[PDB]
């Protein structure tokens, strides 16, 4: 498989490092020579170039590449134009970092396959933690369902899962518990909740909200 | 509770918007007046100022604030100095966006409570997906354990969980299945895996790796 990353900022450079650490080859490109130099021994092919020169991406051989990541940030126009060119070159999968909603909307119509929002998505998790302290983190599983990490409080602590009856009363499922350094997976109803346990829970976002209100 | 965000880039501004959307008050600060203007109706108090002026943060009343987020990016020195000042002001919880390892190392010793890497953390998830296609995403639960989203292949499809015997053979647990738009939570052993099911799995990173090798 052939991988390329265009734009070596914190996202693009981290993609380059992660791919390198996974043990695969990656072409890493940036218009800034100093950035390219930083990745000269990390990427298998580090390239100084402007990705908005059509012949440049073609001459580099990006036609039919398996996956190209566009991580140009503040230059929304360069990002969009680069994406356009990659699509015309038949790149199978194009992932692009979006700067805003406008950027995303355009990227979607010109055929980016995956549009990602690293800063925004982490900000949302952090803000949710901030405003509800017992909720440590969450991961959306579908439009309706999420996984949520919940710190047990005094009300939960000391009771068996059987007695808590959370599935029947709240519609949500405790699928694991982090207890100290250990993770208890698929705990039985006989499991007793300890103070400072982190409950790993799956349910609808609606049911989770009701649980937070009732219990947290 | 009192919240402040310092630096309104994509991360800081997204934190400001997310907090605003959660319905809480937030003070949003930036040295760039145009950025502050963008958040004047989103933040409950939008402030033009240099967070590295000690008297500025004190006069704004940040002493003993519940949570302050430092999202100054490229100015590592301003970030570090701002963090130092907030700590001296007794801020209960300081979360800081780190630009690199050096930045993180210094932030840790001068007492940032939470150091976050939005670009890097998303890059790692993406790169892992890229190099192992059946693996859609993952979330670390502990140093030893992770949650992983795995697309079922032809080998898994058509078999009951009972017959697959994945817990006994691989040490990992299927705690949910995304099937179309639905999530099946805590499936029973009688559940049959469908093509294109997304298995939500929890196990040790070691056991997960062995499973990927054997089955994916
Ligand atoms: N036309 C182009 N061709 C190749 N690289 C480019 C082009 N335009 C910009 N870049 C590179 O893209 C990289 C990332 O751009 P920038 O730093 O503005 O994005 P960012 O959103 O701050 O990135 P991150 O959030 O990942 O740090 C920069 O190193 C820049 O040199
Ligand atoms: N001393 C300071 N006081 C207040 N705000 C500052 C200070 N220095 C920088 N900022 C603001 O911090 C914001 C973010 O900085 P910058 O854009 O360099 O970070 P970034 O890593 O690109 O952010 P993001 O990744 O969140 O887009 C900018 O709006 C900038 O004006
Ligand atoms: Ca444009
Ligand atoms: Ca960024
Ligand atoms: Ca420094």
């Amino acid at each position: 498989k052939e991988f390329a990353v265009i734009g070596l900022g914190r996202f693009g450079g981290s993609i380059c490092k992660a791919l390198s650490e996974e043990g695969v080859e990656v072409m890493a490109m940036d218009i800034d020579e100093d950035k390219v130099n930083e990745y000269a021994k990390i990427a298998s092919h580090a390239v100084i170039g402007d990705s908005t020169d059509e012949s440049v991406l073609k001459n580099l051989g990006l036609r039919n590449f398996d996956h190209v990541i566009v991580a140009i940030g503040e230059n929304i126009q360069a990002s969009i134009l680069t994406t356009l060119i990659l699509k015309e070159l038949g790149v199978h999968t194009i992932t692009v970092k979006a700067q805003n909603d406008y950027h995303e909307k355009v990227l979607s119509k010109i055929g980016a396959d995956h549009i990602v929002h690293p800063e925004r998505d982490m900000a949302k998790r952090i803000a949710h933690n901030i405003v509800s302290n017992n909720v440590l983190d969450y991961l959306e599983l579908s439009e309706e369902h999420s996984l949520v990490e919940i710190v047990a409080n005094s009300r939960l602590a000391g009771n068996t899962l059987l007695d808590l009856d959370i599935r029947a009363k709240y519609g949500i499922n405790i699928v694991a518990i982090k207890r100290g350094k250990e993770v208890i997976v698929s705990p039985l109803a006989t499991e007793v909740i300890h103070q400072e346990d982190i409950l790993i829970v799956i349910g609808s976002v609606t049911d989770i909200s009701r649980f937070e209100k009732r219990v947290l």
